[PDB]
């Protein structure tokens, strides 16, 4: 159960590899997948789609029910859906675009949906195209998980600089 392996420790709750997420679910097979969703939950690229694409689109056929029914999510927020062949459930998370003008406070919030679940396999929130500094989203998912989250980050070079980050 959540055999992760190859993770460099960096707090007592929080652990960090050079990953890509899908295959670490397949392998871990953990209890909580995160996706970096939107607020429609539309999986239209990046983390999301690759995640999407691992579970033959069933992810997004049940994400597309989900809003019918309940409305699209708040930028800090999430909800928990079926995790299909990644996990036993995904947690989808919007953290904020800071390109497209949300408040990085709200990074916080986005965390904080994290201290729900006991065990996470998740990246780093609002990376890559959402714009916020990676090494700041670390600070924030060290300073506000309270649970034990894995982190897997797709990109050696990055992964250096927040490991050298940490360690300061
Ligand atoms: C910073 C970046 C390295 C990181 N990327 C990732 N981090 C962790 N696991 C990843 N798998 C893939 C991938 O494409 N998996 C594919 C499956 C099959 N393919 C061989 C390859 C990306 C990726 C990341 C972190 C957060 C966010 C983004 C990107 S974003 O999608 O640009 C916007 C949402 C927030």
């Amino acid at each position: 159960v959540n055999s992760f392996s190859g993770y460099l420790k960096l707090t007592d709750n929080v652990y960090i590899k050079n990953a890509d997420i899908v295959e670490e679910a397949k392998k871990v097979k953990p209890t909580v997948v995160v996706n970096a969703a939107n607020v429609y939950l539309k999986h239209g690229g990046g983390v999301a789609g690759a995640l999407n694409k691992a579970t033959n689109n069933a992810m997004q056929v049940e994400s597309d029910d989900y809003i019918a029914t309940n409305g699209p999510l708040k930028v800090g927020g999430s909800c928990v859906l079926s995790g299909h062949n990644l996990a036993k459930h995904c947690l989808h998370v919007v953290g904020p675009n800071v390109n497209k003008g949300e408040d990085i406070q709200l990074l916080k919030s986005a965390y904080e949906n994290f201290n729900q679940h006991e065990v996470l396999l998740a990246p780093l929130l609002s990376a890559g195209i959402f714009g916020a500094d990676p090494i700041h989203s670390l600070r924030v998912c060290v300073d506000t998980v309270r649970t034990n989250v894995y982190l897997a980050v797709f990109d050696k070079n990055l992964y250096d600089k927040l490991v050298s980050s940490f360690l300061e």
